[PDB]
């Protein structure tokens, strides 16, 4: 499934993003369209054998269990596979974990490059 820009924005303020450690919707919207195109089924293999999975490309080396990962730690308590559904909770609930984990959105690098320091409030004009 890949999500409409404000599909995604109902669903992620539902979700319980809008404003979550400080980060307004427009940012997570702008980051899922940079990481992942809002596609739930986007993979990206990694050098280091792991894989980004989902809407926002959450890594297989530390958050959750692909099964193919060398040293992989899973800190979501997850398959990966629950990142290419259609129903972001799994997704969210993730994401929540690794904003929480010391650089804010930073983590997310397509973020950090083409959505921090711009006026995100555009992402959710018309929803
Ligand atoms: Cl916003």
């Amino acid at each position: 499934k890949v999500y409409s820009r404000c599909e995604l924005a109902a669903a992620m303020k539902r979700l319980g993003l809008d404003n979550y450690r400080g980060y307004s919707l427009g940012n997570w919207v702008c980051a899922a369209n940079y990481e992942s195109s809002f596609n739930t089924q986007a993979t990206n293999r990694n050098t280091d054998g792991s894989t980004d999975y989902g809407i926002l490309q959450i890594n297989s080396r530390w958050w959750c269990d692909d099964g193919k990962t060398p040293g992989s730690k899973n800190a979501c308590g997850i398959p990966c596979s629950v990142l290419l559904r259609s129903d972001i909770t799994e997704a969210v609930r993730c994401a929540k974990r690794i904003v929480s984990d010391g650089n804010g959105m930073n983590a997310w690098v397509a973020w950090r490059n083409r959505c921090r320091g711009t006026d995100v409030s555009k992402w959710i004009r018309g929803c």
